[PDB]
């Protein structure tokens, strides 16, 4: 890879596919916190920092935040 890539910083698309993948895989108490952080701040989600990071800005457990991020990643 000589050019820099394309989603650098971050894409819309990453976002987008990321909410609609949480809100269309988890639920219940899953897919809220998810989507919670992902419209809180779209800096914060798809390249989002460890699971620490967003358990400790979303109060919520780390393991929580784990389920939900691996199956909103799993698509990758």
């Amino acid at each position: 890879k000589e050019t820099v890539p394309y989603q650098i910083p971050y894409t819309p698309s990453e976002l987008e596919e990321l909410q609609q993948n949480i809100k269309l895989e988890l639920e219940g108490k899953e897919q809220e916190l998810a989507l919670e952080l992902l419209n809180y701040l779209n800096e914060k989600g798809f390249l989002s920092k460890s699971v620490e990071e967003i358990s400790d800005v979303l109060r919520c457990s780390v393991e929580e935040l784990e389920k939900v991020r691996q199956k909103v990643l799993r698509l990758e």
